[PDB]
């Protein structure tokens, strides 16, 4: 969690580097223990006809949280990514934490940021709506809708593409709020009913069967990798169907 041993960290976008310092900074003193993903997966790398893909995996988990996955990535000299998710324990019914920001040479294109719901009505529990509401609507001047698959996140999801290194600034201090919201209602939540821990369950399975259609990750991996190396990584790595 350091990332002072990351051969990507010194090489990536700004913000990139500032989102994933402050994702380890918030991991760094919680309860965790590796988690070991297929094959051990660490770093990889690979080509075929065209550029070259590299991503950095780590992993860990806590009592709340099933899997914590941190991955930093770069395409060529031209590409840049940063994905995280906090996949919680369905027994304690938490929503699960996502972002996601890809950059080139230009600047950031896309910054994605959300608690997603797990409850069976679509729903952040009650306390996390109470704490997101008391943040404000932040300003973004060049708003993204979401494609389809995106009715997974909540309404508070933050989609950009940041236009200016205030906005930059404002993206990461908001995912920061996230993370402090998600780990303090971790703290104060309990073990649900076995019905309920269904309900999260299931909320969570549909999370990963709809971020397994975004076919924008699919075809980086796809062109580094192939097709059955990208449909193994995306079900078995990524979003794994629990
Ligand atoms: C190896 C990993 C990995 C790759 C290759 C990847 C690529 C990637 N994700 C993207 C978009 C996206 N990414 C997401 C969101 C997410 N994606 C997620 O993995 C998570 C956890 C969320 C949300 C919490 C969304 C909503 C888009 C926009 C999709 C679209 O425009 O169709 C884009 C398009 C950027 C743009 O349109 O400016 C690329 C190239 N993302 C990655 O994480």
């Amino acid at each position: 969690l350091s990332l002072t041993n990351s051969s990507l960290m010194p090489t990536l976008n700004p913000m990139i580097q500032q989102l994933a310092l402050a994702i380890a900074a918030s991991w760094q003193s919680l309860p965790l223990k590796p988690y070991q993903l297929p094959e051990d997966l660490g770093y990889v790398e690979g080509r075929l006809e065209g550029e070259k893909l590299v991503i950095e995996n780590r992993c860990y988990q806590t009592p709340q949280f099933r899997k914590m996955h941190l991955e930093l990535a770069k395409v060529g000299k031209g590409l840049d990514i940063l994905q995280c998710v906090m996949f919680p324990e369905p027994l304690y019914g938490l929503p699960l934490f996502g972002c996601d920001i890809v950059a080139g040479p230009g600047g950031v294109s896309a910054a994605i940021a959300d608690l997603s719901p797990t409850q069976s009505d679509r729903q952040l529990p009650a306390a996390y709506q109470k704490s997101l509401a008391e943040l404000g609507q932040p300003e973004f001047e060049q708003q993204r809708e979401l494609p389809p698959w995106g009715e997974i996140f909540s309404e508070y999801c933050l989609f950009i593409r940041p236009s200016n290194v205030t906005e930059e600034e404002r993206f990461v201090q908001r995912v920061v709020d996230f993370l402090q919201i998600h780990c303090h209602q971790s703290i104060v939540a309990e073990p649900l009913s076995e019905a309920q821990t269904l309900e999260h369950r299931q909320g969570q399975i549909h999370y990963c069967q709809q971020q397994q259609k975004n076919d924008k990750t699919r075809r980086v991996l796809e062109k580094a990798f192939g097709e059955a190396w990208a449909e193994r990584y995306m079900s078995q790595v990524l979003f794994d169907v629990i």
